[PDB]
């Protein structure tokens, strides 16, 4: 085909985490502004059947996060990879950066299921280092982490990302994480059928010139 | 009996990612002092299968619209809450109130909210016969502060979410230019339940803390 962001009314579908979305978007529309103001964007969680095949069929036309399932007849490329960081309030009565795996065990938490993301894994990766952590809030997902950690005395184990978005607004601070986990690794995803195609290549290099590290 | 400065039960709430992001800081900032020992767990709606979770027990308290809870249940209402137009503060040209003309004007992020009475606002405005530049259509709203603090795009949103939203991303609000119902945000409880001491408690305590009704 052929593409003129200036002039394209197409719309571009992305799979993203929730997360992924509120990092993502921003910064994304905010340059769209300026190199293509008459394309259109939607997006969706990867869960919502069938991004293979949705993807294979065009339906989608980029995706981005761990995904481990895409592999055969799926381009991939890492933006970058992130670290897991402990985040609380900063006129917190006693939490302290760099944070001692002691006080983090003695401290009360809230945390984020994050169920079939990479950010599931950390409630049980603690657990299996055996560290005990009292888990006075439990919720699906992130949405709601800010405005609680604003409120209260409670500290979250985020990914570094999530703690950057947050912190101003929010008025949190941050610490480099007491206890030794993973980075996560934040790929973008295409189908091999559209790896030529103008339009996707486009957005892709502009997903990769403003997030790429 | 049930002993909330000494009980260290859990307790499973099912909520919308909006009704977390409302109810959860004053509910967990109140339960610092009354109850300090329990546990609190939420989930939405549609995880699960959720009367059969709230029959057994696994579920002990649901809030939102929820018709689908008409029989074993016992609800309640602790408020009506109204769609109000959102947009950032140094915004160019929005303005408040907002004219529709300025509304079907501007750019905009529509949140599909699908399962939610907060689904149907896209339908609505489309059969007031209301063009939208949809801009961007995004699964939920926790996208919705940073893209617009980002952007000079506006969003149809409910009120509550708009007053969490207003301080932290320097975002003004605005009546909302269209006519739109109001949303009836309720708290579900099983009868079986009803007098458990501990679910009472807790949804005394909902009550409290979020019900407009007095005033």
């Amino acid at each position: 085909d052929s593409f003129d962001p200036f002039a394209s009314t197409r719309t571009f579908n992305l799979a993203m985490t929730d997360i992924g979305e509120m990092y993502f978007m921003p910064p994304l529309m905010e340059a769209l502004a300026q190199r293509a103001p008459h394309i259109q964007i939607s997006t969706l969680r990867p869960n919502a059947g069938n991004l293979k095949e949705d993807m294979e069929s065009g339906a989608v036309d980029l995706a981005l996060g761990l995904l481990p399932e895409l592999q055969t007849g799926f381009f991939q490329r890492r933006l970058f990879r992130t670290r897991y960081v402990c985040m609380f309030r900063k006129d917190h009565p006693s939490a302290k950066s760099p944070m001692s795996l002691k006080q983090f065990s003695e401290l009360e938490h809230v945390g984020v299921v994050a169920l079939n993301t990479g950010h599931g894994e950390v409630d049980g990766l603690l657990e299996r280092a055996g560290i005990k952590r009292r888990m006075r809030l439990v919720v699906p997902h992130f949405i709601a982490i800010g405005p609680i950690l604003h409120s209260t005395d409670l500290i979250a184990t985020v990914p570094q990302r999530f703690a950057v978005r947050c912190e101003v607004p929010f008025g949190l601070t941050t610490s480099p994480h007491p206890a030794k986990l993973p980075d996560i690794a934040i790929n973008l995803f295409w189908h091999a059928k559209y790896n030529r195609d103008p339009g996707n290549m486009w957005l892709r290099q502009l997903f990769v010139e403003l997030f790429s590290e």
